[PDB]
């Protein structure tokens, strides 16, 4: 199901959005503008610590990023309110360059840790239905029931 072109939309619940990251910089921005902000930054293999400027949620933010590994690093930058600083809540370390997000059961699910054993983690929100996403790369959509397939793709391509 896809690829779909980069766009902004409100994901329906119960579908994995699988994003084929094709450059460094911002992969997706997701917010409900109340208690949930996540931006994922892609950091290429083998770069020293650098202060890079990223356009996240309509603001230029300076993030210190680094990657000493042969894999891409997809940093989840999270804040729980509009006036809080972003922090690197989770990282996905990946040779596949695939990033996943799911709305299900009052929660946002993503993949974190290091391929080929990246696993799902959940963030709670009081407004799941209000979460929309701006996706910067081509993406695919997999039904939650096919998560076994989604895990496979995240971890093996």
């Amino acid at each position: 199901d896809g690829p779909y072109q980069p766009t902004t939309f409100t994901p329906p619940t119960d579908y994995w959005i699988l994003i084929n990251s094709n450059t460094n910089g911002v992969v997706y921005e997701s917010t409900n503008n109340s208690d949930f902000w996540t931006a994922v930054i892609a950091v290429e293999p083998h770069v020293n610590p650098v202060d890079r400027q990223y356009n996240v949620f309509g603001e230029n933010k300076q993030f210190n990023v680094r990657n000493d590994s042969d894999k891409w690093k997809f940093l989840e930058m999270f804040r729980g309110s509009s006036q809080n600083d972003f922090y690197n809540r989770r990282t996905l370390t990946s040779d596949t360059r695939l990033v996943g997000i799911l709305k299900y059961g009052g929660r946002i699910w993503t993949f974190h840790g290091e391929t080929p054993r990246a696993t799902t983690d959940s963030s709670n929100t009081a407004n799941l239905n209000g979460i929309s996403i701006t996706i910067h790369s081509e993406f695919y959509i997999i039904p939650r029931s096919q998560e076994s397939k989604c895990n496979e793709y995240i971890n093996n391509g």
